[PDB]
């Protein structure tokens, strides 16, 4: 599996650090100190966002995200060559990021914004499909499913169908399930458990666990208390054939990777199920 | 529902329980270290430490009486957690099971004079760990077959099976190449349907691929853990109690979530 951008290419025979980046409030000066050292410590992608998406979180306007984001961006690929994932749902920080050197959408939204699907077609970039129940405003009022796994499934059912239509072909689709996006604590866990059940549509599979109430709630820690949880969310899911891993402490994610690669090279059939 | 008993309690072996490592004035120390492991979440404390390490300074039969028993003894008096201890003597043996030890853990398997008689005559739980430029033509089969044989010898000195644990030993006769391969296949041990302990803590296995210090493996033993417990493996040997009981909650969360209750 390998994913093109920009006039190269991301190998996903191992599992991949990506760095979370952060630029909601020098600003540019400190966001590309920080990409820095997530590059040294092994990140082989930054995800750079510029509108919150937690839990409540109010909407930003596209031209306050265009000033956060685009800079950013610019700045860590005239300098470095990290790959670099934009979090952003807007057709115009599609467009621009595109422009300046971004090689994966990261949408939150799955494209569901008005003419998202079309600026993310133009782009000719890899599209990362995220399952969300609701928005982010409202999505952990009451969580609420049958069978979230069965439910999420159905989802990127849709979601791939969808960018097909749209002229956007598989091989350039992530999936990724969404944790602690309209999910309470036993259904993330569910999803968690299930993940490498997800491997059948032959894409690859992103997930962002880290420092996230799953893991907090469990633990009954705050959000500064959470890398062992995070560590070991991670390993689950890469010992279960996850191509990539969204997180915030990328040297100790990078080491515990390391493991998962000698453990599944050691292994014939490469993933535990 | 696998269960172990020693000492009147029992050990409810449903999730994977963390092992603290305890190295042997002294006693309000030890029992310092034993009351933190404890808090951090640790169900069984393993007595022994850097004085039991391979290469260590042997030591005489009443010196080894003098370290462990008073540990042990003070660690049984004061609190309910579970205490392995480490050796190979068949006195120490003996006189830790009257003072309250629950686990015999021999990194030798009962090898020297008197031990396995010893052992058996304390009606106590007994870890069976594989050890030996290392070498094998199939280190998994190696491993299982000398369970098999040693299994076998326990049953021969009427140490019934329901008291056995079964360790791969890391790190004990085995490159990096090994290890892996072992831990690649952890699962397939529970065919013996019996406890499996595992302890891969700060070890060169981690220490060699990462190519760090001993201090600096945090992340790769927790790793390590992870990866054995989401496996089955009932009982992790650590440094770091607090972290890999975090881990372990984890993985326990996963676990409970699934049909299987296992990955293979
Ligand atoms: N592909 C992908 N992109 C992502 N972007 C984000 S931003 C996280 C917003 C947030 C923070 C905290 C909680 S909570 N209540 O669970 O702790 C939820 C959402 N996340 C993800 C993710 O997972 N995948
Ligand atoms: N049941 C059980 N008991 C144990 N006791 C020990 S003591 C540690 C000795 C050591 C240190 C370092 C390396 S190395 N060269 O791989 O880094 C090997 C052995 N370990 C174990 C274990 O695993 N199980």
């Amino acid at each position: 599996m390998k994913l093109f951008a920009q006039g190269t290419s991301l190998d996903l025979s191992h599992p991949h650090v990506m760095g979370i980046l952060n630029v909601t409030p020098n600003s540019l000066i400190d966001a590309v100190k920080h990409a820095n050292l997530m590059i040294n410590a092994g990140a082989t992608i930054i995800d750079v966002g510029g509108e919150s998406t937690r839990p409540g979180a109010a909407e930003v306007s596209v031209e306050e995200e265009l000033q956060r984001v685009i800079p950013v961006v610019e700045a860590i690929a005239q300098r470095f060559e990290v790959w670099i994932s934009v979090d952003t749902s807007k057709p115009e920080v599609i467009r621009e990021s595109a422009k300046v050197g971004a090689h994966i959408i990261n949408d939150i939204r799955s494209l569901s914004e008005p003419g998202a699907l079309e600026a993310a077609a133009e782009t000719g970039l890899p599209v990362c499909l995220m399952h969300m129940q609701g928005n982010p405003k409202t999505m952990q009022e009451a969580p609420k499913y049958d069978d979230v796994f069965a439910e999420v499934n159905r989802y990127f059912i849709e979601q791939i169908a969808r960018c097909e239509q749209a002229g956007i072909a598989k091989e350039k689709l992530l999936l990724d399930p969404g944790f602690g996006f309209g999910k309470n604590l036993s259904h993330n866990y569910s999803l968690l458990a299930r993940l490498a059940e997800f491997h059948h549509f032959n894409l690859p599979l992103l997930v962002g666990m880290s420092r996230k109430s799953m893991i907090g709630q469990l633990l009954n820690v705050g959000p500064s208390e959470r890398l062992s949880g995070s560590l070991a969310c991670a390993v689950i899911a890469a010992m279960q054939g996850a191509h990539i891993i969204r997180v915030h402490d990328v040297k100790e994610t990078v080491e515990a990777m390391r493991v998962v690669e000698a453990t599944l090279s050691a292994k014939e059939n490469k993933r535990y199920e």
